[PDB]
């Protein structure tokens, strides 16, 4: 059924399958062998596919995620399409391996020893990576550190983009009723208004930054999702993790304002963020 | 709560709101005159509105349409926008008016009295305008002859955006269930499986030619909408107009193979329809 | 396609359409004719059927309001199903007829002339057709004046059910985006909190109130739906209209607060609209 | 948020979570022990409940099930909903334990030692949940292995209501585009023709056969879900499993007939099921 794509069709024979990294919420992803970058010799990836209960929105999210991948392009803050086989055959979607794993686990594991310094380095990478995102007129919708990977030598990458969307000439004005979307990571707009813009996903990324400071911590902790949309609308908010700088706080606080347009832009974000890492 | 597009703004105090040409499915239209063109004097426009019973489907719509149309271009088979009040007030968007009304309203009339290459001409700008829609890598999905206007001196305008879409990137795979699209004008695939190509657009442009080589008759006569889902299966198609070239019949029967890549390419129907066109 | 039912089956042959009352959303009522009441004689009745256009939606909708008719039951404040063509041809619904038009129009005419007492007589039969509508748990969605028919000798009768739902053992808890609902007619939770119930219906019975009360006025005069989603959120209401007891003001504010739990029971406005009858 | 339902509320001292039996699509299932039967001693029981990046479809999926649990009512082949914490705190809907786990897992295990005979009566006490569940008039859409559970002495029992319906009333009749259903257990009217019925969920019952004669067997081995969407139009069926009575593939390729009317209702496969296990 799937059309074809020359520029990224990769040979299945050339691919060989191994480990399972994972299950997801729309299929799963596993350890593989690729023949071909250029080199022309065996390189580690990972490959995304569906499983036997797949459903036509498994099927459609995943297809997604490869589309997005490719208008996107190519940066190092975020995971790369490297190859896909469409043609005759189950759906592989091939993408860059990452041999830390993601985010949450990471942190929470090393509670060796890491340092404040990292986490403002790692909190500066994803700002960068956002950047660019919303530059390519990318909304991601789903930015969490679950959803965010850690190579060997320790790149922040972002990952999962199966709810990612085109914004470069539709922007979805209430039509988004963004329903598939973690609560605990929404902006208020997105859970009442319709709309889904730059701005939400810079409410989710402050969400992201309280999540590396309490090193893989649980967002609203000891507060369910099914009392949260009450709580937001009081303006409702989370308190400072003790292990963070007073600038830091004001930071995740200003993603945090009820009205988009008054949240800091990635740009800003980055400029700021930059200042802080030379100061540490 | 919309956001703002200081090149497409117009005020709201050089617009004359008049006599309404018609009733939407998602609002209204009425004529107007507006003072700004780059003579700066009264030229008449259209208005397409809200209505006090809009849904937040119908502004959803509306304000999809004007994004479309921005992104689509400037074309002569196609109703260009010329403005819009969407800053403080009701929205309010400003296109090109026509003066013959609907094509299929128009042609049920003359049946002056009008000719046989007319019509081969009419159908031939029509290919134009969705040459350049493909082109720009838009989906119309609700090609009709209701939803093509006649200017004065005639020219042939595709109207109606509010349902078409961005293709530039994404496709919708198994995405598209296209519950809101006519039946009588939908192709196969876009019935049954959940997808929408530019080829489902050449299905309905070849139910469009039908529409006009039957001076505005309604498609699949005597044959009600409930029945169709299983004819269509069958392999039923509509038989040929008394009053249509036989090399006509064969273009129509063309759009409607069953097949997507068995049809033609709009680029096609327009090398074949200007041949026709020049041997009349 | 669509199955069978015996006891709502009414033979096609018996029915002779005729004037067409007018279009909807949906497709369309005509005036018509059948032999089939039990004294077997000729009696007025309207048939809503679709359109050549219509879409799947618009089909669904229709058989939706066919099913919601059949297990609301008989009520003098509702306009009852009569009976129906399903099987093989265009689906037909054939439902009573009401002589007087729509609420609304009925209303803007006469402002002979009509009295006060008039005004509570309407809003009151109006409360008790809802009030059963509630005991059947069936939630309407659409309350407004343009969805009330008015018959010969004057019974307001409540009408439209294609958005109508079944509460009976699921209450959409979560689900009902509310997308297709008239927006100056939607209480808060149905807008912002994706739920609807019977409460949410009391708050559009607050807005038909007014309506009736400014003689089929429109909502929110001179406040356009688009800068509505704000408005709401801050509190705004409307005010009382010059014509109105100071008691009936009391009633609309009621349904309109912010809590659902706040609000009157379709009970208790049946009580307290039956006590101010008795004092006109 | 959730409203209050005393005849199944259960106080939250009462309940000691435990040991994860699993993740879900749509949330969790935790082992558990609860003081409340009418005996008030500690019985082990199984809590579905929420994660933390639940998003508000995994929310009204899980309310969704607990609403049809309630409807559907007792029954021994499918299991029970015994309690329910909703008011002030984290959402748990509290169903039987089953200590076996899953048919497809259970199944692919003893492949001590199980016979010909089970697999008969493992089968007949499935069609007798179904037929029960048809009764009430309730369509599951996702009946499949992975969604019976087998307790302890070996009860076979339906579980996993999140995408079930009441169709008491309503049918969704062009409304049901069914994009959350795994398509190898799909009917070819869920995939195609937007509604679901009864017959629909006796085509998937018939691929629940397959699963169960092959000992915990993929649906179409080596046909990825993909390809699948043409191959169900051309007529394609699955082969009988070595290790299958020639009566019982007749009975698998009736539940797969293209016409929904041509298959066996639930009551029929009791009757000649029921027979066939008397002479085994
Ligand atoms: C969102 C979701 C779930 N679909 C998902 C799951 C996995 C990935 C993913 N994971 C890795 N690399 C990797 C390496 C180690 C581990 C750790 C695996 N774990 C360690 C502990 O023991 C059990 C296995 C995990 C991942 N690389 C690329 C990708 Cl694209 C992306 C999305
Ligand atoms: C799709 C829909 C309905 N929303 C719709 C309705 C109208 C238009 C539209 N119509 C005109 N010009 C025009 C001129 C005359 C008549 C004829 C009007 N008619 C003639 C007979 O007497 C009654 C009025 C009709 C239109 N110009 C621009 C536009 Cl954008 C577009 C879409
Ligand atoms: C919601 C919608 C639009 N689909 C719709 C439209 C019409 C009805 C409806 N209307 C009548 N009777 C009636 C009598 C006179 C007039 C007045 C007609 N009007 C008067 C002025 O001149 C033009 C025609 C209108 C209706 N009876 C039963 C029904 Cl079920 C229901 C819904
Ligand atoms: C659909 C889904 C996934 N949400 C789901 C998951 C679990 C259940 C469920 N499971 C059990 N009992 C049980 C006992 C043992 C095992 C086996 C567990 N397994 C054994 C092998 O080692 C790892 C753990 C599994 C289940 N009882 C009641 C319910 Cl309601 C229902 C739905």
């Amino acid at each position: 059924e799937l059309p074809e794509d020359p520029k990224w069709e990769f040979p299945r024979d050339k691919l060989t399958l191994g480990k399972p990294l994972g299950e997801g919420c729309f299929g799963q992803v596993v350890m593989a062998e690729a023949v071909g970058i250029k080199p022309k010799e065996a390189v580690t990836v990972a490959v995304k596919m569906l499983k036997d209960d797949a459903t036509e929105k498994d099927l459609s999210d995943l297809v997604s995620e490869m589309e997005m991948m490719k208008m996107i392009g190519k940066h190092k803050n975020i995971i790369n399409l490297l190859g896909a086989c469409t043609q005759d055959g189950p759906l592989y979607v091939i993408v860059e391996y990452a041999s830390k794993g993601n985010l949450r686990e990471y942190l929470r594991a090393r509670r060796e020893q890491m340092t404040f310094k990292d986490l403002v380095s790692c909190t500066y990478q994803l700002a960068r990576g956002m950047e660019y995102l919303a530059s390519q007129k990318c909304i991601h919708r789903d930015l969490a550190a679950r959803n965010v990977l850690v190579t060997e030598n320790n790149v922040m990458k972002i990952a999962d983009f199966g709810l990612a969307r085109d914004i470069n000439n539709i922007d979805y004005y209430k039509k988004t009723t963004n329903g598939r979307l973690p609560v605990k990571w929404m902006a208020p707009e997105a859970l009442f208004d319709r709309v889904y813009t730059h701005q939400s996903d810079v409410w989710s990324f402050g969400v992201l930054m309280w999540e590396i400071f309490t090193l893989g911590g649980s967002p609203y902790p000891g507060i369910p999702v099914e009392e949260l949309f009450k709580l937001l609308k009081e303006g409702h908010r989370m308190d400072k993790p003790a292990n963070c700088t007073n600038e830091l706080y004001m930071m995740m606080r200003d993603c945090w304002h009820a009205v988009p347009s008054q949240r800091p832009t990635f740009k800003q974000l980055v400029e700021d963020l930059d200042r802080i890492l030379t100061l540490t």
